[PDB]
């Protein structure tokens, strides 16, 4: 069923890494920041009962069911093996507030949250915007659950993120996409198969030469991740041609050398998406006495859905982008 409601989720731009919005949970509600992740199908919050041994749950808001008047128990124990770092509680059910629309939502509980890196986390959980092929304990996703009610004008959700500033760090539209946040026109590419946010990709190129991906592989739509990211082995050849060195959880250049950098393009459908070292350097400075990061780091994902490269943030901060679940398709526009 469709009708004629669009909501949008304003985001929070903490220092271009993370992106959150805030939902609400039960009655009264308790509000949570949350990473609207494409990534993944699950939704969780830090529990009341999470011992305050692990320091995480001390520095994150919990959900407490004993305040909820609309609650309701399950109870199911719920592991997410996050490739960063692995989570665990159990199964809850309580109304959930996204931008207007209320929703009976069945989430995790989180009582297990380890340090690294949930400290580093300005989020407190996640909303997984993925399909229910990779929900653990094949848990409704909040998104399935949003169309069942028939009230969005399209089955589409589409994400603008800011470059870092008094202004919008983002935004989630719920139903459609907002024209005021994008330019020229989208260019869709459809899913390899349902299930995933994964695209086929024709090649990566450093310069004007195909240097990766030559023989096709594979591109996951993650906004979730801050950064683009690919195989160990096709990270290390890319930051070879970029003259970039590694570091123990990321990759440098002299800040002085970051300007000169090549543009990155991705062969995705019938486009080239092109990034310049703008927008993939974080150009604290421009000392040569000065080591500056990049916005690509190497990230193994594992089969089924890996080997794979992620477009995360970095991604998406340069293009606009549509989730189309009537479809199976992602839309690419220049954001504006
Ligand atoms: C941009 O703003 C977003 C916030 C950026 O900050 C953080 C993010 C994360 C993070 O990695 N998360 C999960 C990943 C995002 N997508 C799915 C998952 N990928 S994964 O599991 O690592 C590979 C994979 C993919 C698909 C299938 C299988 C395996 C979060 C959302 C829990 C952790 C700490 C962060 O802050 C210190
Ligand atoms: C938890 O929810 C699932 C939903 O299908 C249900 O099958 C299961 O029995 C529930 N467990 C409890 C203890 O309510």
């Amino acid at each position: 069923t469709l009708g004629n409601t669009t909501s949008s989720v304003i985001l929070t731009n903490y220092m271009d890494t993370q992106y959150y919005g805030e939902i609400g949970i039960g009655t009264p509600p308790q509000t949570f920041k949350v990473v609207f992740d494409t990534g993944s199908s699950n939704v969780w919050v830090p529990s009341s009962k999470c011992s305050r041994l692990y320091t995480a749950c001390v520095y994150h808001k919990l959900f407490d069911a004993s305040d909820s008047s609309s609650y309701k128990h399950n109870g199911t124990e719920l592991t997410l093996r996050y490739s960063t770092g692995t989570v665990s509680g159990f199964l809850s059910q309580d109304i959930i507030t996204v931008g207007g629309i209320t929703v009976t939502q069945m989430f995790g509980e989180v009582t297990e949250m380890p340090a690294l890196p949930f400290m580093l986390a300005e989020f407190d959980g996640v909303v997984g915007m993925g399909f229910i092929e990779q929900a653990i304990g094949r848990v409704t996703p909040i998104f399935d659950n949003i169309i069942s009610q028939g009230v969005l004008k399209e089955d589409v959700f589409s994400f603008y993120y800011n470059r870092d500033s008094q202004s919008l760090g983002g935004q989630i539209v719920l139903g459609g996409s907002d024209p005021q946040h994008y330019e020229g026109n989208f260019h869709y590419i459809n899913l390899i198969k349902t299930g995933v946010w994964q695209i086929q990709m024709k090649g990566v190129s450093v310069g004007s030469s195909t240097l990766l991906c030559e023989d096709g592989c594979l591109a996951l739509v993650d906004t979730g991740a801050s950064y683009i990211s690919g195989s160990t082995s096709s990270i290390e050849k890319l930051m070879e041609a970029l003259g970039a060195k590694k570091r123990l959880f990321d990759y440098v250049v002299k800040c002085n050398e970051g300007p000169t950098l090549p543009d990155i393009s991705f062969h995705l459908g019938g486009k080239e998406y092109t990034l310049t070292s703008a927008d993939y350097v974080f150009q604290e400075s421009y000392s040569s006495k000065k080591l500056c990061t990049l916005a690509i780091h190497a990230m193994d994902i594992p089969p089924p859905t890996g080997p794979t490269w992620a477009l995360g943030a970095t991604f998406i901060r340069k293009f606009y982008t549509e989730f189309d679940r009537r479809n199976n398709r992602i839309g690419f526009a220049l954001a504006r």
